[PDB]
């Protein structure tokens, strides 16, 4: 059973998003922006956390929201003691939501309380207007920006202790940014993936079994992939299916340790677990948290055991991977 408040909240998204996707693959963008629930940044702490909006790349208008316990502070000296910086990529299937979306503002606030660190939430460019690889470009831009701020740095070796994190499409983005980091010898302390979004041309058992049962449909999954991938591409494109027929194994790369959180009632759970399996197979460290009773979005409402469990696993993983 889905708790009633989760059911109501996620259904509200499901039904609204139904009217925004057009049959021709275009999107009701102005209406989507108008209907999204969002909050401003606020320098004044709410429950001990403050937030600040900042453009980090003027060429593409790329903005982030920075959260910390409580503008000029970015200049501040590297902290004596280590702290995590979590670079967060919101969900919404490459198409929806924003760093200002209340569900994500609230999650980032909770991440700061939980990590005693800093959260940088990236307003990546969205599909269908901006297709592959724009969102990945923006996450790489954000990683490099974070690494270069004195404030973000900490510990003996005064460096940014960066974790890449995201749910849904943002978890996909986190992965691809992490791969690029490993290719370029940029150190990432860990990836935190919540229901990371992956796909492929064939359906898995979970996809066929859970289709339409828990807010998500294959029609809509196919729609979002079509919206993000190049016009001539299919779901076996490596952005979508990083270890499928057109994929690339990651053996030998200095790849991040991964905490991989999977909802058992997310119809794509099979792919997330096979993703984890492939990382392990490539010699990388993976911790998988399977939340068998959880639907998509469970980490958004503090109303299930899985919610509490996962916040604790996140805290443990951060602590374990900081020093
Ligand atoms: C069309 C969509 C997009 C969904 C799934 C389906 C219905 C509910 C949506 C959200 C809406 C709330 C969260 O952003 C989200 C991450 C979540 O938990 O549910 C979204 C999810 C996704 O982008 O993967």
């Amino acid at each position: 059973v889905v708790p009633l408040h989760t059911w109501v909240l996620i259904s509200n998204f499901k039904l609204s998003y139904n009217i925004l996707r057009r049959a021709d693959g275009t999107f009701e963008r102005d209406l989507g922006e108008y209907l999204d629930r969002r909050v401003p940044a606020n320098a004044r702490p709410l429950e001990g956390v403050s937030s600040f909006d900042h453009i980090i790349d003027q060429s593409v208008g790329l903005e982030v929201r920075i959260y910390r316990a409580a503008l000029e502070f970015l200049t501040d000296a590297p902290a004596a003691e280590p702290f995590p910086v979590i670079i967060f990529f919101h969900g919404g299937s490459f198409v929806h939501s924003s760093a200002s979306s209340t569900i994500y503002d609230s999650l980032c606030r909770r991440f700061v309380k939980l990590s005693k660190g800093v959260v940088v939430s990236v307003n990546y460019r969205r599909a269908p207007e901006h297709r592959y690889p724009c969102a990945y470009d923006d996450g790489w831009t954000a990683l490099k920006w974070v690494m270069s701020q004195p404030f973000m740095r900490s510990g003996g070796d005064a460096q940014a202790r960066v974790f890449l994190s995201g749910d849904s499409s943002g978890g996909n983005i986190a992965h691809h940014v992490a791969v690029r980091a490993a290719d370029e010898g940029v150190k990432v302390c860990g990836n935190i993936l919540l229901n990371a979004m992956f796909g492929g041309t064939e359906r898995t058992e979970s996809e066929r079994r859970l289709d339409g049962k828990y807010f998500v449909t294959l029609q809509d999954r196919d729609w979002y992939w079509k919206a993000y991938l190049p016009e001539d591409a299919d779901r076996d494109h490596p952005a979508c299916n990083p270890f499928g027929p057109n994929g690339r194994r990651l053996g030998g790369l200095p790849f991040a340790k991964s905490l991989i959180i999977v909802s058992g009632l997310d119809l794509t759970c099979d792919r997330q677990l096979a993703y984890a399996d492939a990382l392990r197979e490539d010699g990388h460290h993976v911790k998988v948290v399977q939340c068998e009773n959880a639907t998509v979005g469970f980490y958004l409402l503090p109303n299930t055991v899985h919610y509490h469990e996962v916040m604790e696993e996140i805290s443990d993983f951060l602590n374990a991977n900081l020093y």
